[PDB]
């Protein structure tokens, strides 16, 4: 089994979660957060000193290099490198700090990929304007992004706009998983229109500036993993359709296509949580798409028709159309509660190749949580996670067919190289190809890491 040339090999982290907040100059919503309400994160650990990334970021990067891979991705602190956010003035710190990593990468030859936005919106933003929900905020962010062009153009030449702005819609507007965690389908409609606007904005603002700044590529990070229905029924089938235009082709279509969904926004507006637009706002959305995309994949989804419909609503919720769904006999992971079913990675290679042009994108995520690694020691120190070895084949297997089969894959990034914080659950949950021990910071490579280093270095498994 052997994959293209050139084939991006590496995995993915972000910078609130791998960096700590050491020098960091503001504050995000995840740092407020957690200064407000330590006990809603698992063991009390928030992103304060995070897997120390600020101090080891070199460290680390030559230690991966020396495990195989080629490519890294991480994401720049809007709280990081920015001032006064109404002018996008530099903090110097910061700029020092980020070029310390994109210098690091190239310096052990590994291609830098940078992402602009993780969840991370300054929690003054929220505060004074309403964040994502307000368009202002969207030219700060446009304006913080043409100042990350202008000071790392030179060397990054792979750029992404968010990571997974529906997830920001759903943790802050939605499922209560983000701040502000509130409920208001109103408030999250608008924002995911925010959020594929900024999107249009920064990549308009990207290729604007001169030649040797922007003869890079620009996309963004969705999901596209399918919504199976239950059964083949036409009301379970209207579920599953709605479940995929709402958490996937909203997203999808604005960045590939220039256009939102006509159904979906039929619904919206049957349901009046439409958004305000402006059609020179359309246009802009019509005339910046993606050069390409990562998607992300951890889990299926699956749904069935709702099993109760209510007339009166609190709030919107596209849970209205459809309800999770169970299969008896599934494959799962126990500690995120989350079923294992790699066959989808095969789906979303078929989806890119016939329904968004085929387009060129990249796994951008894909990895497995555990919980108690420490379990799996073998008699030198070294965890023995044969699971993630398995997880990350299967999934490596389908993707592999779904390339074979015609589709425009171009790279594997696995979350994550080294454990990191992961929000609520901290480091509950771990990730990682290599070890990270959170009170002494020391780093240590599993047997996936090994795994991945050969299928790495030979490009193939």
């Amino acid at each position: 089994l052997a994959f293209p040339k050139e084939f991006w090999w590496g995995g993915a982290t972000s910078g609130p979660q791998s960096e700590g907040r050491f020098a960091k100059q503001h504050r995000n919503l995840f740092d407020y957060w957690y200064e407000e309400e330590p006990d809603l994160f698992y063991d009390y650990v928030g992103p304060d000193t995070a897997s120390d990334a600020y101090h080891q970021i070199e460290s680390d990067l030559t230690l991966l290099a020396s495990l195989g891979h080629n490519s890294y991705r991480t994401s720049i602190q809007w709280t990081r490198l920015i001032d006064d956010f109404e002018q996008a003035t530099i903090n110097p710190d910061g700029l020092a700090y980020y070029n310390r990593v994109i210098d690091a990468c190239l310096a052990n030859g590994i291609r830098p990929v940078i992402n602009l936005h993780h969840f991370d919106l300054p929690i003054a933003l929220y505060q004074a304007y309403g964040g994502w929900e307000s368009k202002h905020v969207v030219d700060l962010f446009v304006a913080f992004s043409k100042v990350c062009f202008e000071q790392f153009g030179d060397r990054v030449k792979d750029w992404f706009v968010h990571n997974e702005p529906m997830v920001v819609v759903e943790g802050s507007y939605l499922m209560q998983f983000h701040y502000p965690a509130i409920v208001d389908g109103k408030k999250a409609v608008q924002v995911a229109y925010n959020l594929a606007l900024a999107t249009a904005k920064v990549i308009q603002a990207y290729r604007r500036g001169p030649a040797e700044l922007s003869d890079g590529r620009i996309g963004t990070i969705l999901n596209l993993t399918p919504a199976y229905p239950a059964s083949q029924s036409e009301a379970d089938m209207a579920a599953a359709h709605f479940a995929e235009l709402w958490n996937n082709d909203l997203f999808m279509e604005a960045a590939v296509h220039g256009k939102f969904p006509e159904e979906l926004v039929a619904v919206l507006k049957k349901d009046g949580v439409l958004w305000q637009s402006t059609p020179e706002e359309l246009a802009l959305i019509a005339e910046n798409r993606v050069d390409y995309l990562g998607l992300n994949f951890y889990h299926p989804k699956r749904v069935k028709a709702p099993d109760a419909i209510p007339v009166i609503s609190p709030s919107w919720s596209p849970e209205w159309y459809y309800d999770p769904y169970l299969m008896p006999g599934r494959r799962m992971n126990v500690d995120k509660g989350w079923e294992i079913y790699p066959e989808a990675v095969y789906d979303i290679a078929i989806k890119m190749r016939d329904h968004y042009d085929n387009i060129p994108w990249f796994l951008s995520e894909n990895g497995v949580g555990i919980s108690g690694e420490d379990r799996y020691r073998d008699e030198t120190g070294q965890i023995q996670d044969d699971y993630r070895i398995q997880f990350l084949k299967e999934h490596l297997t389908y993707l592999h067919k779904g390339i074979e089969a015609g589709s425009n894959c171009f790279g594997y990034h696995v979350w994550t190289p080294i454990d990191g914080w992961s929000w609520l659950n901290a480091y509950k949950n771990r990730y990682g190809l290599v070890e990270n021990n959170i009170h002494t910071q020391v780093r240590r490579p599993k047997a996936s890491a090994y795994w991945f280093k050969k299928v790495a270095t030979h490009n193939r498994l």
